[PDB]
């Protein structure tokens, strides 16, 4: 069987090697058409004489039916490693890629089928093409039409991706993302989006280029696909939307994929809950644009309800807890949404998350958020009565008495007793726990934001009389009155307001 060829074939390498472009030609389709054979294209293998003279050919060449059989035997040959081997040494690589370069379908195929092989099988053949200029043509390669050829050439980009950050912006130079979402907003094929979205999402982990898919377009095609029954496809089109929320923040239109990941809040994979409450966490960091969006169509519902089914896992708490900050703070439905989060039963489970077991970036969040939902004075009633002004008192003193840094509680932690100080009892909660000398003590801290919402909870404090029978002692009659001098000027004002209710 075999042993035919194992002698003939140094035979049809002589005759690959003639001049005339005829008796090279068909010549090689006799190569091809033995190719077929499971046991003879072995010897085609084994021996890597011709397997040049074949690579050789294919570059050298003007005849479409010579591309038509001739890498066709270089893909009848992926089909075991024994033959990739060869194809890298006789420097097919750099010049597979140029076929790349014809409009011939049945050579396109033919040879983006050999370099799927290749990279995910051949070792050290991905410095090779990322060389020889592939991964601009395989990008300007995705014109074409034929559903599982675009599959293949994105799946080559995703391995020509995950790697080196310099092989991507190739990717972010020649068309790229913009021509890349083209093939998530207009393709039904399913293996086809899973495979792109990979590319999509390696490209995303970088913020050097995820400014680059937004302004394309690539948040609002990536949400189309989000409620696609592939879920093995969705949970590729979440995660890269996590990491590319810190850009579309300043970006409009984009409002219904909102929509449709308020919803998914409630869904079966905690994995997708936790990702869409990080998506709308970054998606509202400053834009009161996207925040509009989500009041109106059950967001504080749909997160309470989400913060309340784990508590204890913190992948969930955080983008959901500040997440509700976002949704709390500068905006028009604001004092509504300090309601909702009441209306709903959220002022429980969110004084629940100051105690342990949670760590201290959730406690950072949270207590950002009770300073924000202080502002509607209906909430001060609750966290009065929610045992919450202590666990608050306690953490100043646990990020104090050794000085993410815990100077950025003590402002947070004071300044939500600012805002919790406006109301009447909570003041004497505050005076209960007998700690106007570390107020007075932060003061002296000559850092700059802290001396503030010190000060605030201060000046709250004193406009009752026994404020002034109290504050006046321990030291402070005096490192206020020379602080009225500072360079900021809110700190000064504070300053100075809590000086005058100590006179009469
Ligand atoms: O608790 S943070 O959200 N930390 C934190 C950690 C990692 C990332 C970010 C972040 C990334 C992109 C966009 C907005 N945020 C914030 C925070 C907030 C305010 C201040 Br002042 C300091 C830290």
């Amino acid at each position: 069987d075999a042993e035919l060829a194992t002698r003939a074939i140094p035979e049809l390498t002589k005759l690959l090697n003639d001049e005339d472009q005829v008796v090279v030609n068909k010549a090689a389709v006799m190569v091809h058409q033995l190719s077929k054979k499971e046991a003879s294209r072995h010897a085609i293998m084994r021996s890597p004489q011709m397997v040049s003279a074949i690579v050789r050919t294919m570059q050298n060449t003007n005849d479409v039916e010579t591309a038509r059989c001739t890498a066709g035997t270089l893909h009848n040959l992926s089909h075991h490693r024994e033959g990739l081997l060869a194809i890298f040494k006789s420097g097919g690589i750099p010049a597979l890629v140029k076929m790349l370069g014809s409009p011939v379908d049945s050579v396109l195929f033919y040879a983006i089928t050999t370099l799927h092989n290749l990279l995910l099988h051949q070792e050290g053949a991905k410095m090779a093409v990322r060389l020889a200029g592939g991964l601009q043509k395989m990008v300007a390669l995705l014109n074409k039409t034929n559903v599982k050829f675009l599959a293949i050439t994105t799946d080559c980009l995703q391995i020509l991706a995950y790697g080196n950050q310099e092989s991507k912006l190739i990717i972010l130079a020649s068309g790229g993302p913009q021509a890349l979402v083209n093939i998530m907003r207009t393709y039904t094929y399913e293996k086809l989006l899973w495979t792109t979205s990979r590319v999509l999402k390696v490209l995303s982990v970088c913020s050097s280029n995820k400014p680059a898919i937004v302004e394309a377009g690539g948040m609002q095609a990536l949400g189309l696909h989000l409620t696609d029954p592939s879920q093995r496809l969705v949970q590729n089109c979440l995660w890269t939307l996590r990491n590319l929320s810190d850009a579309a923040t300043k970006q409009e239109g984009m409002e219904g994929l909102l929509g449709t990941l308020v919803q998914l809040l409630g869904s079966d994979d905690i994995n997708v809950v936790t990702c869409a409450a990080g998506i709308l966490s970054n998606l509202t960091c400053n834009n009161y644009k996207n925040k509009m969006m989500v009041c109106q169509v059950g967001g504080i519902e749909a997160l309470v309800r989400t913060v309340l089914r784990a508590g204890d896992r913190e992948d969930i708490t955080e983008p959901a807890i500040c997440a509700l900050r976002h949704l709390t703070s500068r905006h028009q439905e604001a004092e509504m949404a300090q309601n909702a989060v009441r209306l709903h039963y959220g002022l429980p489970v969110v004084v629940k998350l100051l105690h342990p077991p949670s760590h201290w970036p959730l406690i950072k969040a949270t207590v950002g958020l009770i300073r924000n939902l202080a502002l509607c004075p209906a909430n001060h009633a609750p966290l009065r009565e929610q045992g919450a002004i202590p666990r608050l008192v306690q953490l100043l003193v646990r990020a104090h008495q050794d000085t993410v840094r815990m100077e950025e509680i003590v402002e947070g932690c004071t300044g939500a007793l600012h805002i919790l100080a406006r109301d009447v009892h909570n003041r004497i909660v505050i005076r209960g726990l007998n700690t106007i000398p570390l107020f007075v003590q932060l003061l002296y801290s000559p850092i700059e934001n802290i001396q503030r919402v010190a000060a605030g909870v201060l000046c709250e404090l004193a406009q009752d009389k026994e404020a002034a029978e109290a504050i006046e002692a321990e030291g402070a009659t005096a490192p206020l009155t020379e602080l009225l001098h500072s360079r900021n000027e809110g700190v000064a004002t504070y300053a100075a307001a809590v000086l005058f209710r100590m006179s009469e």
